[PDB]
């Protein structure tokens, strides 16, 4: 009861990563 987070982690892995670069640059 706490392993499905591995799916979530796949989302976060590309979530603010694109935003941080869109924002850090833009």
């Amino acid at each position: 009861y706490g392993d499905t987070w591995a799916g979530v982690e796949a989302i976060i892995r590309i979530l603010q990563q694109l935003l941080f670069i869109h924002f850090r640059i833009g």
